[PDB]
């Protein structure tokens, strides 16, 4: 009951695949094409928000993923609002899901039009970019019958309408967590669960949720925010280290290394889309910088303040991480 091992043995990415995940050569224009669709105000209930959702759904339906639009109405300080989570699953029958998540709504800012380029246009784009860039390998992985799949969740209504409170925020995530907790299931209904796993409902199928937010500014610092997922987090540290050793990271000068993923833990908690899951025992890795970028919730969280080299470096880490976890 001390030092419980991660339930899935984590096999290090082959040098071959590392070197391959780590050259985002000319991908580059493809990522930016994706991102431009998100660099618009995406306020809840707005037309542009509707359109971003349609772009997400279609991008993933086109890659033959199972896509569910989980729409519902909820009460806010601004009245009743329609919300719509997007849940995409590569192989719906697989018992276990590696879940990558972000929110696609943008903050309603008092002072003017807010783009939320790091929050979370970039993360949204990174999830679609991972799905597209790894499609070939994911489609092959899907037919192994090994009981693991990739699942992407684009939450709606993360942002508070007024002052952040338990009542005013995380509308999409609170809704989804409860729903999946109440929707009962078991191993016998599913494809190839791990041997002595305890599945009683849909939320138990989330093996780990990796939540991305506030990405795209220069030089983020990440820490392990949860002891529970330290074995998963350590894989990001190791991947980043291997990418630097292979000289595959974009840096301003030679003889520099990236050090985004600190090999320490931090004493800090961040009120976010992972919480209602945390209460239901879903292990969480929160990929969010500490401290937040300086542009956080300002009108300067915009396209021009994004840092291309950092974004391409993060993309390499994430592609390598998904490849290693799913053994692509
Ligand atoms: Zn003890
Ligand atoms: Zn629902
Ligand atoms: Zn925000
Ligand atoms: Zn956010
Ligand atoms: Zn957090």
């Amino acid at each position: 009951w001390h030092d419980l091992k991660w339930p899935r043995d984590l096999r290090p990415l082959a040098h071959h695949d590392l070197l391959y995940m780590g050259q985002i050569s000319e991908d580059r224009g493809d990522f930016n094409a994706t991102l431009r669709n998100f660099l618009v105000p995406r306020v809840v209930g707005s037309q542009k928000h509707r359109e971003v959702r349609e772009f997400i759904v279609r991008s993933l339906k086109d890659l033959d993923w199972d896509v569910e639009e989980d729409c519902f109405d909820g009460q806010t300080p601004h009245g009743i609002k329609p919300f719509c989570n997007v849940i995409a699953t590569l192989n719906p029958s697989a018992c276990h899901r590696l879940v990558l998540a972000c929110h696609y709504d943008s903050l309603l800012h008092k002072e003017g039009t807010f783009i939320g380029a790091t929050d979370s246009a970039v993360p949204c784009a990174q999830l679609l970019y991972l799905a597209r860039s790894l499609n070939g390998k994911l489609q092959n992985q899907k037919t192994r019958g090994d009981g693991l799949t990739l699942q992407l969740v684009f939450f709606d209504g993360e942002e508070a309408f007024e002052r952040w409170s338990s009542h005013d925020s995380l509308y999409g995530s609170r809704h989804l967590a409860q729903k999946w907790h109440e929707d009962r299931t078991s191993a016998e209904r599913l494809e190839s669960c791990l041997e002595r796993s305890e599945i009683a409902n849909q939320i138990d199928r989330m093996e780990v949720m990796v939540l991305l937010d506030l990405l795209g500014a220069e030089n983020p610092r990440f820490y392990s925010y949860f002891g529970e997922t330290q074995p998963v987090y350590r894989r990001l540290v190791n991947i980043e280290s291997r990418l630097n050793d292979a000289g595959l990271m974009e840096l301003p000068r030679r003889r520099r290394r990236t050090n985004y993923f600190s090999n320490s833990s931090t004493v800090g908690f961040i009120e976010d889309d992972h919480i209602p899951f945390l209460k239901r025992s879903v292990p969480i890795v929160h990929i969010i910088p500490s401290p937040f970028p300086d542009v956080w919730h300002t009108l300067d969280d915009n396209e021009q303040n994004l840092h291309h080299p950092t974004i391409s470096n993060l993309n390499k880490i994430f592609k390598a991480f998904v490849s290693e976890y799913l053994q692509l």
